[PDB]
């Protein structure tokens, strides 16, 4: 059986989402999660929601409990982890409104936790940070809903609170990133600690600056919100549906095998 | 009316500078500015001078605390905020001994709170982080006085204490960079989030490595800080003739939109 | 005379390289080292071995105490330190077993110390990281055992635990990193502080992902370490019988006026 984690992003984070709702406040090794999980479910699959910045939003992307929000979901049984999130475009192609199913990413954060094991000691693989059948799943779910989607994106975070310069913002294109927001690492490297299938469905709020403003963002997102939505309330049927029994065991091998014992 | 903040860098710090002087120790709710403010003339034109450094130099890049300086600053009363600070040149036309009016910044720091929102969350926009409106003046008045002036230019800021690496001042110089230093974020990020009008003095004091050394710097600076004091000297007064109220309004309503209220 | 610090890597710190062995705990003004110091001979050369992970590797690369290190083997009177380092290649030509005596470094570290002037101030030139005469003896030992043999090459060190994105990776790549590991800063600039000859033994043990793992690293290590450890046991013999006498004054003088005195 499998159970989905959902972590809503800023405006994407409508727990309407989920039927038969419960609210469940809990706690973990690493603090408390950003605010308490909702259980419920998408037809007849069991789902996990958690708002990243709080039900009120008032966490900022450096101080958001990345360790005790991934362990709690993981903690609660959840086998995927589908998260939505805001970011800027830094590609011409990606125009505000678009959903990027990204597939890889950049980090460019620096007072971040980004393991479970702060002291045995863990060396996870990154290559493929996220889960390709799900991103499968969302690509074609995207495309049977006619939705405007990019079927990869490389996703550069940064710090934050600020936003990013004109020239950081020139110099994440020359190194390749697609896109840009202030949560995806470390979310994405404790999801995979954790054995747990990540994928995100990024939405471009704006062009960066290679203009963008908070105001922008939020609106953009506002009239956006209902396409993640949508895609999450379509393609988590489909996962319910399809077998994973050997796609998460390589996942807990993986995982299991990058920690080195005293 | 209008105030000018003055915020001296390394060997180009000097007091003298201002006219009536009166020191005053302040504390704000981030701690104590790195020393005492300098309140005084230039002309009709109020002005307060605070030493990045110390007045006896002995604070390294990484542990300023540019929150309580700008925060001191701000409020003083200061609408607007004009620096000077020592960096390397990784241009071959910017020569060591020229002044840069960078407009520019590619942040490289690590452990250095950029915001005074450190909890609501504050996400200032960075496209155009220096004064427009500073800078031309400065620009000008270099141009009066007949000195070697580069009218923009990109400012990397290390985390510090120690210089780069060869292999790291080349890469600089593929992102897009001009010139380097260890203040210039996030005392330009702060300012921003405070609504100041800033703007930045760089004097080149040598090619970094792509050689570099204190002694090498603090010589350059020795024999180049008379013009970064000429330069203020005469922009300043020239500020004090022109309207900001509108400019200065557009600050403001950034600021305060750049807020996410609980 | 000389004495020769060793700071053994993951899979690269046997002891039983010094003959006559003396084990020896130690403290420092930052905490104590890794493990205990060894003290003993290669031939008639004084050396000094410190497992950078601790005999039982439980140190992960972020809480490597690199500060202590460094004091103590300078403290105990060593004028040199060559140490071991497993990584990544990033180049086709630098294939897995293969040696690289590394001469640049590029910074990706974000919570590490990396002064002993945390507090006067110093700033310390990194222009050429790595002692030229010990990487050429180093080289030119290689050479005699026939062994493949990289003469330079620039190291990218990121924080860790987690391994590169593919993205991050192919980045590294574009800003001319040739191999990658978790530990060479602030190893090299804390050794350059404490003006120490400094040279290190790069092990390639894998093409990071541009497919890496913990267990695919240990194993490349284990086939591998014998050649490090030949290249050091041949090469220390030939530093006991070379002049250091202005080689090491020169790193005094750098060091003592790159300090800011209050
Ligand atoms: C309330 S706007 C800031 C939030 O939106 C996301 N966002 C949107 C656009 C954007 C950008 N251009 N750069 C960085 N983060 C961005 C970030 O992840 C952060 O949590
Ligand atoms: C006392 S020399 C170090 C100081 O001078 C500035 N500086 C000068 C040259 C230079 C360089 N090449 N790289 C980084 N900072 C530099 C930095 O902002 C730091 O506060
Ligand atoms: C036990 S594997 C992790 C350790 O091996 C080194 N290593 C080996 C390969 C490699 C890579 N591709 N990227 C980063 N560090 C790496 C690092 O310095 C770390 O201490």
């Amino acid at each position: 059986a499998v159970k989905i984690g959902i972590i809503g992003g800023t405006g994407l984070d409508d727990p309407e989402i989920l039927e038969g709702r419960t609210e469940k406040y809990v706690d973990t090794p690493f603090g408390k999660p950003s605010d308490a999980l909702i259980l419920g479910k998408i037809k007849n699959v069991d789902c996990v929601l958690l708002a990243r910045h709080g039900r009120q939003h008032t966490i900022m992307p450096s101080k958001v409990n990345y360790q005790a929000n991934i362990w709690a979901l993981k903690e609660e049984g959840c086998t995927h982890v589908i998260v939505t999130t805001a970011c800027g475009s830094l590609r011409e192609e990606i125009q505000p409104g678009d959903i990027v199913i990204i597939d890889q990413f950049i980090d460019r954060t620096t007072m971040r936790p980004q393991s479970f094991y702060d002291g045995g000691v863990c060396h996870i693989p990154m290559a493929e940070p996220f889960c390709p059948k799900t991103r499968e799943v969302l690509i074609e779910t995207a495309k049977k809903l006619g939705l405007r989607c990019h079927s990869k994106g490389t996703m550069v975070t940064i710090e934050g609170p600020r936003f990013s310069s004109r020239a950081e913002s020139f110099m994440f294109r020359t190194w390749g990133a697609d896109v840009i927001n202030m949560t995806t690492v470390p979310e994405v490297v404790l999801a995979k600690e954790a054995g747990i299938c990540y994928a995100s469905i990024a939405m471009a709020t704006d062009y960066d600056c290679w203009a963008v403003s908070v105001d922008r963002v939020l609106k953009t997102l506002k009239e956006n919100a209902n396409k993640a939505k949508s895609l999450l309330l379509t393609t988590i049927p489909q996962i319910g549906s399809t077998e994973w029994s050997e796609t998460l065991h390589n996942l807990k091998n993986m995982a299991q095998f990058s920690v080195l014992l005293p």
